[PDB]
């Protein structure tokens, strides 16, 4: 577990978000992309507005942030950018559903989002091992000196957020998303979905985690495009690691077959992304704008495929 300098955590402490972004950042389609030096700042901002300025000692919280930063790796996609992008989408979901989520949930979900791919190497998991590792990394960072941002909580408050965070992180394993979303489909339609049921809560939170994880598909077209190149630059670098031992990479992880990508995107939107946001919109109607953006980008990929 690496840790931040004093100057890193102190630098975050003096950050103020510039005002011109104050409305942007509440938008589901907000792109953090242009603002690299602000990304830790942005996360402080979001925590402050979702959970309140007096929810974590500023000090330990900046300590936590800058250190989580240093346990991400400088790979194309599963890096610090993605963790802040994921966090932000969760912030937007929290903001438009405020009355449904407990304080304990709101703090745990933002932190878990930030930590969701901790120490990702960029190579494919190809049971939920990666996610269980991510959660363990999160425990390590928490255990560190001056780093336990939950110190001001009770024994059962603590032993409960840790659990909200474990479940959240695990839920980011797309293999589990399918059965969970199916499960949620059934419940909702039978009318048997109970938010007062803790196990049902966990299911919905699962879907939220997926919806955040994948939120690159819900940005503006110019942004959605550039971000596809980032994910793909990792499949390909892994496929190269296949080639280097004469192995054939599956055709997604071969950068020779580069013009496969828009069809791959369309497939993925149809099989994975649209259902995800579809169901989420149904359980949480204020997240509609994610579904709309996803559809808009689906429609763009068709045009590339049809050569327009
Ligand atoms: C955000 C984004 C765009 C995209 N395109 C193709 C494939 C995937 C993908 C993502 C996660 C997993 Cl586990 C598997 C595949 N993704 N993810
Ligand atoms: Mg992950
Ligand atoms: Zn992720």
């Amino acid at each position: 577990m690496s840790i931040c300098t004093s100057e890193e955590w102190q630098g975050l402490m003096q950050f103020t978000l510039p005002v011109r972004l104050c409305k942007e950042i509440e938008l589901f389609h907000f792109d953090i992309g242009p603002f690299e030096n602000m990304w830790p700042g942005i996360f402080v901002y979001m925590v402050h507005r979702s959970c309140g300025t007096s929810c974590f000692e500023l000090e330990k919280l900046c300590r936590f942030i800058m250190s989580v930063k240093k346990n991400y790796r400088r790979v194309p996609y599963h890096n610090w950018k993605h963790a802040v992008t994921v966090a932000h989408c969760m912030y937007a979901i929290l903001q438009n559903n405020h009355t449904l989520f407990t304080d304990l949930e709101r703090k745990g979900l933002l932190i878990a989002c930030l930590c969701h791919d901790l120490d990702h190497r960029g190579f494919s998991n190809s049971t939920s091992t990666m996610e269980q590792h991510h959660f363990s990394q999160t425990v390590s960072i928490l255990q560190l000196e001056g780093h336990n941002i939950f110190s001001t909580l009770s024994s059962s408050e603590y032993e409960q957020v840790l659990e909200i965070i474990r479940k959240a992180i695990i839920a980011t394993d797309l293999a589990l998303y399918f059965g969970n979303r199916k499960q949620l489909e059934e419940m909702y339609q039978t009318g048997s979905l109970n938010l007062n049921n803790q196990s049902h809560r966990d299911r919905v939170i699962g879907l939220m985690m997926t919806a955040c994880d994948l939120c690159s598909v819900t940005k503006l077209w110019p942004v959605t495009k550039l971000t596809a190149n980032d994910i793909y630059a990792e499949f390909w670098a892994e496929g190269d690691e296949m080639k280097k031992l004469g192995i054939q990479p599956i055709p997604m992880m071969d950068r020779d077959k580069k013009d496969e990508v828009p069809q791959g995107q369309l497939g993925f939107y149809n099989a994975v992304a649209i259902p995800c946001y579809t169901t989420l919109t149904q359980i949480l109607p204020p997240t509609e704008p994610l579904l709309k953006a996803c559809r808009d980008n689906l429609s763009q990929w068709e045009k590339v495929i049809r050569g327009e």
